[PDB]
């Protein structure tokens, strides 16, 4: 996240961290958002290299002790028939990953609601993006988890020509876009979480920012509209 501000440790307590196994560490390298106790939802992109991945949730400093995480292997990863690597502005960037063992609900560690099937957001609805990706284009990881308001921009806007263009499609959400505030490498897989009849609901899973860098005016960054894929989420997990 450019332009963040550190969340509040229990604000936003259905947000992970996907890590790899780097040598004798393990490796920050997604967000997700936990949809139920042994599923989480994130983009394919992070799971284009075949590693050994593991979920923290109830995390909030990535170098530290909190006292509230669970550490659990990924034992199944469904990316979307339909994704493909050398293509990500055709969309589909959206994986769900089992976990080894279900976790354990409480004060950090909660599901995420997701949207009604088809929900559409009006242009710069109040939006957030949480997550510790790079704090500055080509900088370096947060250490704790950041959140930026982020409102959205309609694929109206978001499509036109001084802004994606044809790269978005409308199975994506924009948000922001002001040259401030962004996600970054390190953010997607994540959440967009926007309030809908006073509840956070998680409409987005971080996807992708200009190849310019990540907080550039004009280009939001852009997210897997959750509420194109609802049919797919249910059908995964009721058949796996
Ligand atoms: B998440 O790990 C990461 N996203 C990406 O690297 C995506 C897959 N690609 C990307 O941003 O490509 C730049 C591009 C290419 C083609 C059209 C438009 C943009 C981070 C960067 C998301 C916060
Ligand atoms: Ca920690």
């Amino acid at each position: 996240v450019v332009g963040g501000t550190e969340a509040q440790r229990n604000s936003w307590p259905s947000q992970i961290s996907l890590q790899y196994r780097s040598g004798s560490s393990w490796a920050h390298t997604c967000g997700g958002t936990l949809i139920r106790q042994n599923w989480v939802m994130t983009a394919a992109h992070c799971v284009d290299r075949e590693l050994t991945f593991r979920v923290v949730v109830g995390e909030h400093n990535l170098n530290q002790n909190n006292g509230t995480e669970q550490y659990v292997g990924v034992q199944k990863i469904v990316v979307h028939p339909y994704w493909n690597t050398d293509d990500v502005a055709a969309g589909y960037d959206i994986a769900l990953l089992r976990l080894a063992q279900s976790v354990t609900l409480n004060s950090y560690v909660q599901l995420g609601v997701l949207p009604r099937a088809g929900t559409i957001l009006a242009n710069n609805s109040p939006c957030y993006i949480t997550g510790w990706g790079l704090t500055r284009t080509n900088g370096q990881l947060a250490q704790t988890l950041q959140q930026a308001y982020l409102p959205t921009v309609d694929y109206a806007i978001c499509s036109s020509s001084s802004y994606w263009g044809s790269t978005v499609k409308n199975s994506m959400v924009c948000a922001g876009g002001d040259g401030v505030r962004s996600g970054c490498q390190g953010d997607s897989g994540g959440p967009l979480h926007c309030l809908v009849n006073g509840q956070y609901a998680v409409h987005g899973v971080t996807s992708f920012v200009s190849r310019l860098g990540c907080n550039v005016t004009r280009k939001p960054t852009v997210f897997t509209r959750v509420s194109a894929y609802i049919s797919w989420i249910n059908n995964v997990i009721a058949s796996n």
